[PDB]
C-alpha cells in the first residue's frame, strides 16, 4: 500500500509536472496529485484540476485534490508520509532541501525528488505562461489540453 | 580587542541564529548582534520584542550585546570601532548573493565578512519558515529557544 | 556580419555591464546592447536616461549600438537579423535561471547564448545592490561609470 | 509490487546510509542494497555486505547483493526500474544529476533522490575513514557494529 | 574577422560537442576546435582518430577547422590570431572549475571564455561517460555521431 | 587571548592565501598558519621551502605565526589551545567539501570554521592552477607573493 504526493500549484501542468506524475504513478501504488490554493495565478483551482485530471487520464491509480495549509499535513490526512518532487533547470534545490528536511522533521514525511526529463527542463509554468504571453510557442512544452486553455487565457 | 557584528532581522531569533551567536562569542572579545530595524520589511515581532528574545537566548553569553539597527550595516559595524561581520550559514542560504554583500561590504568599507555553517540540527530551520509551519499548526519547538516558542504561540493566538 | 545582442535593464549600467559589452565588441562585429523595459514598472531611470548613460561609456565602441525594446528577448534579437545572445555572469548571478532562459530562448527562437564571466573587479556589483549601497550613502564610484555615478546620487536626493 | 534499488560501495555502510535505506524500505515494497564489485578500499565484499545486513536485519523487505557493471543492468534484471539514492553535504550533485539522466536515458530506470538525516549528513565512507584513521570519535556516525569492525582494520 | 578556439580531448566527439561547435560556427567567422595532445592524460583514441572522427562530425562546417595542440590553451588561441575559447557546459560540467580557469585565462592571456549550454537533448553524455556506458554494454548511439558510435564499438571489440 | 588557524598545502602559498592570513591576523590576536603535509606525497616545495616562503610574505603581521603538521586538523588546532579555523574562499573551491569537513571538525572537536572570500583579484589562483600555468610558461607573477614566483620558476626549470 505504497503512495506519494506530487505538490505545487501547477499553473498549468507543463509536461515537465506530467513526467514527473509518470514516473511517481510507476513507482508507487497510489499517487496524489495536491493542488494548492493560495489566491496571484491565472487559472482557478478547479481548471487547474482539470487540466491535471485530462493530462492523467491514462494514469489509473492517479488522482487529483485541492488542498491549502502544510503540505505535511495534506500528506499524513490521507495515510501517506512520502512526496514526490521533480527537478528542473532553475528549481531552488537549496530551498527544496530546506523543506524537505523541515518535512521531515515535524510530520517524519520523506521527500524524493526526480529530474524531469531533458526536453521538459527547461518549462516551468511561470515561464511558459511568460513566454506564451508574448507570442512564443510553448504547445511542445505543454499538454495538448493545456496549450489550448492557455491561448483561451490569454486571447 | 577584537569583536564583530552578527546582523539580522532575527523575526524570531533560531537556534540556528543562537548556534552562531555562541561561536562568534566564543571566537570575538565582544559581539553585536545587530537587529534591523526596517519600516517597510514586513515582519511579525517588534525590534523591542526581537531585542528582548535575543537577550533571553544570549542571557550566558557576557560579551554578546543587543542592539538595533538601521541602513548600511558596514557602517554600523564601523561606528562600533569594528570591521567584522559574523553571519551564519544555513540549508537555503542564498550562498552567492551573501558572497556578493560580503565582496560589496568589503570594497566599500574594508568590513571582513565571516561565515559560519550553523550546526545540522538548526540547519533547515529559518525565521521565515518558523513563522509559516507555526502559524499552520506545526511543531518547531525543538529549533527555537523556549521563550521564543512561546511568544510565536502568542503572536498566531 | 556576425553580431550579438547585449541584454538587461541597465538601470543604471555598470563597469560589470561596461565590461562584457567591450568583450562583446571586440568578439562580435556587430553588438547591440538591448535596454529592456517592463512598461508595467518604471525603473531608477526613464528608458532614455538609461541609454543616454550606456552611450556616454561605450563612445570608444564603434560596432556597438544602442536600443530598447520590450517583450520576448528573443523576438528583439531576431527582428534584427541576429542569432545570439551576450550575457555576463557575475557573483550573485542567478546561474540556474540564466540557463533555463537560455534553453527556453534557444527553444522557441533557435537563439543562441554566450554567457561571459565579467572581471572580478566588477563582479559583485549589480545594477540592484549598487543602488541600495548607494541610497544608504555607500561609495560605489569605482564600480560605475562616470556617466552613471552623479546621475545616480541624483536621483536618490 | 514496488521496489528501488540503493547502489553504493558502502565501505563502509554509514548512519547516513542506513537512514537512507529505512527511508526506501519504508516506502517500497521490496529494497535491493546494491553493494558494488570493483577492486581500492577497506573492505571486502563480503564484509561489507555482512555490515549492511547486519544493520538492516530489523527491515525484513530488504536485501543485500553485490554486483558489478552498470548499474541499470543491476536494478533491470531484477524486474526494477527506480533507484533510490542518498544526498548528503559533500555530494556532487551534478555528477548525480547527469548519471541519473543517463540512465534515464539508456534504461528507463528512475532515480530517487532523498536527503540523509541532518545528523548524518557530514559523514561518509571516505571521511570516517579517514577521520578514524587518525584517532577520531566516529562512533555516533556508524552502526555499531561497523564501528567495531573499523577500529579492528586499523588496529 | 571574427573566432574563437573549442577546446576538449574529444575522446571521442559527442553530440554535445558537436552542438556546441556548430553554434560556434554559426556565431564566428572561423572556429577551430583545438584537439589536446596528451600523452599523460589516459585515453581510448588517438589524436589522428580523434581529429578525423571531429572532421566527419563537422563536414557541413565549412568555417570550423580541427587541429591537434599541447600545453597552454591561450597560447594555442593567441598562436592563431584570436582570443575567444568557446566552451560547453552540460550536466556534470564544472562550472566553479571552469570559471576559475576563464578567469585566469582572461588574465595571464586576455583571452575571453563564451559558454554555451548545450542543447538539453545532449546535456548528459560526456566523452567519458559514453565510453563507460558502452564498455558495459550500453546503448548510447543517440548521443554520439554515427561514425562516432561505429569507431567505438570497434575499440571496445 | 582569540586565536585561528589558517590552514593548506601552501605548495605554494598565494596571494589569495595570503590575503586571508591578513584578514585572520587583523581579526584575531593571533593567527597560526598549519602547514599540513601528507607524508605519502611531497608536493612541489619541501616543508621548509613552504614555510619560508610564507614568513617571507607575512613579515609585516606580527601576531602570525607559521607551523608544519600531520594529521586531524583538528589535533593541530587544540593541541595550540585554539578552537578555530579561518578558511578561505575562491573561485573554484569545492564548498560543499569545505562545509562537509567543516561539521565534521565541529562534531569530532569542537573546533568553528570561519570562512572568508578572498578579494576578487586573487579569487582565482589556487596553488594548483599557478603551477598548471606555470609549467607551460604562462605569467603569473601577479598571483604569487615575490617570496614564490622565481623560486616556483626555478622548481620548473
Ligand atoms: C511534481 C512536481 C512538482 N514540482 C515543483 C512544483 C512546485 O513546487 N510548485 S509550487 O507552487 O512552488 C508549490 C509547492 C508545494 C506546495 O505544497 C502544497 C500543495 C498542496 C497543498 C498544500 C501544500 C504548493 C505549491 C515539479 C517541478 C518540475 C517537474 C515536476 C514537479
Ligand atoms: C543562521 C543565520 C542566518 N543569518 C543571516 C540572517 C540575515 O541575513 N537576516 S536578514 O534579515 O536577511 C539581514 C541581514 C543583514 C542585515 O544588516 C543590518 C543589520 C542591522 C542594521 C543594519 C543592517 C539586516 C538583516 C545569520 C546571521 C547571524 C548569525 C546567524 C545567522
Ligand atoms: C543509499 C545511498 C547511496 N549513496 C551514495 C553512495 C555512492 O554513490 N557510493 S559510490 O561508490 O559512489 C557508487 C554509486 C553507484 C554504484 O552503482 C552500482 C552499484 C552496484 C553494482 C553496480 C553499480 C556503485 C558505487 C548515499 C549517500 C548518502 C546517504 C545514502 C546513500
Ligand atoms: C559540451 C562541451 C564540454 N566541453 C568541455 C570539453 C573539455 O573541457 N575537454 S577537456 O579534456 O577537459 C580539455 C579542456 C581544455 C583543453 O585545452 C587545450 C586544448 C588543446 C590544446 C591545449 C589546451 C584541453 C582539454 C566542450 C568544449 C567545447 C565545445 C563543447 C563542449
Amino acid at each position: 500500500m505504497t503512495g506519494a504526493v506530487c505538490p505545487g500549484s501547477f499553473d498549468p501542468v507543463t509536461l515537465g509536472h506530467l513526467d514527473v506524475f509518470e514516473r511517481a504513478a510507476a513507482q508507487f501504488d497510489e499517487v496524489i496529485v495536491a493542488v494548492l490554493i493560495n489566491p496571484a495565478g491565472m487559472f482557478t483551482v478547479d481548471e487547474r484540476i482539470e487540466m491535471i485530471r485530462e493530462s492523467t487520464a491514462d494514469l489509473p491509480n492517479l488522482r487529483v485534490e485541492s488542498g491549502q495549509g502544510l503540505l505535511v499535513d495534506f500528506v499524513r490526512e490521507r495515510g501517506l508520509n512520502a512526496i514526490v518532487k521533480g527537478l528542473r533547470t532553475g528549481t531552488d534545490f537549496e530551498y527544496e532541501l530546506q523543506m524537505a528536511q523541515m518535512n521531515k522533521h515535524i510530520a517524519g514525511v520523506d521527500t524524493f525528488f526526480v529530474a524531469t526529463a531533458p526536453a521538459y527542463s527547461f518549462v516551468s509554468s511561470s515561464l511558459a505562461k511568460e513566454v506564451a504571453t508574448y507570442g512564443g510557442d510553448v504547445s511542445a512544452l505543454l499538454p495538448a489540453s493545456v496549450h489550448q486553455r492557455l491561448l483561451g487565457k490569454l486571447r
